[PDB]
């Protein structure tokens, strides 16, 4: 009976292991864990007869660094265009350092695999939104799949703001849409489990 | 034993999740839905934002009026496309799941904490980022339900009828529906998933 109690509790802990981890240890990440975790991630739901998600694992360090630097130069240009002071700009661009330092980086991407073709913008946009939600679901499933294998992770939206650069740098076709980036590694400092608070104003009753 | 079982439990969690199409008539305890929604909101979000709201349609007459209005739009959209009546009916029938489900919860995007940009490019990017985050919250809900013994299915249909959903639920223009989640005890139990290798869905660069 204790074993059954432990099994149930484990199941109800899986997603509470998931932290948006900012600092990783230098330990190397076994490739087998990433591959398995991505296979688990792709169990997330998808619209009928579609494959909205692709994961793009940036294994080549020089390709990763080139992409990140171009993204940073753009981010810097945008913020300087907004008239922020240099200290505010460096503070903000510093938040993307995690992608430089991360042992592994995977970019989730939307692709229109199985998408229905509509003649009108409204249903076209709707389909595209629907595909976007599905990639989002696979992102969570990846983050959890990693946590359950002892791997910390963090999803960051930054690639969404530089999609053309991402397609250019990775030589991907125009309909591949990046939906952020996922840093992966062993957490530098261990963390306790989440103990979620009630939904309160985030759950609406009708 | 318990050390092992805890490890195994954690490993099983996402593998319990199925897109369940048929539910029992067993009523769903409210407490489990509420707890599942609390766990769903552990999904990641951009710094200092709260992209997601879950809108639990507890009142049956409201749920049926909303679905009815969506079905009406969907029918006339397809009639306009020139589909035959029987094909229209076949497609429309796929929506029956939301009528029949013991519980229906709508995931929604709200710009809580969105950054205000003067330009369309970053504005759309922010919006896409919020959308991704709601999808993450959706998976988390489906899994949080599964680990409490509850099946679920996410359907995209409300995305195609956003003004109707806001009109029928009296929500402000900036609340955006991102489908619908039907909830219940599965009619047939299901084994743990055994996920296949990623194959051509994982690209190495």
């Amino acid at each position: 009976a204790m074993t059954a109690e432990a099994l149930e509790l484990g199941r109800q802990q899986a997603q509470l292991l998931r932290r948006s981890v900012r600092r990783f240890s230098t330990d190397p990440v076994p490739g087998d864990l990433v591959e398995a975790a991505v296979a688990e991630a792709l169990t997330a739901p998808a619209p009928h007869h579609t494959r909205p998600t692709r994961f793009v694992w940036l294994q080549t360090p020089a390709i990763r660094a080139r992409l990140l630097d171009r993204m940073k130069d753009k981010w810097r240009s945008d913020l300087t265009s907004d008239g922020l002071p240099a200290d505010a700009i460096e503070r903000r661009v510093a938040r993307g350092q995690i992608l430089y330092d991360a042992p592994e980086v995977v970019i989730p991407m939307l692709v229109p695999d199985g998408a229905h073709s509509y003649p009108d913008a409204a249903r076209t946009d709707a389909e595209h939104t629907m595909f976007t939600v599905a990639v989002g679901a696979a992102v969570q499933a990846l983050l959890v799949a990693l946590a359950v294998r002892g791997l910390g992770s963090c999803w960051i939206g930054s690639t969404i703001f530089a999609a053309d650069l991402v397609r250019d740098e990775l030589d991907l076709p125009v309909d591949w849409e990046p939906l952020g980036a996922i840093a992966i590694g062993y957490a530098d400092e261990p963390s306790g489990l989440r103990d979620p608070v009630p939904a309160a104003d985030l759950l609406i009753l009708k």
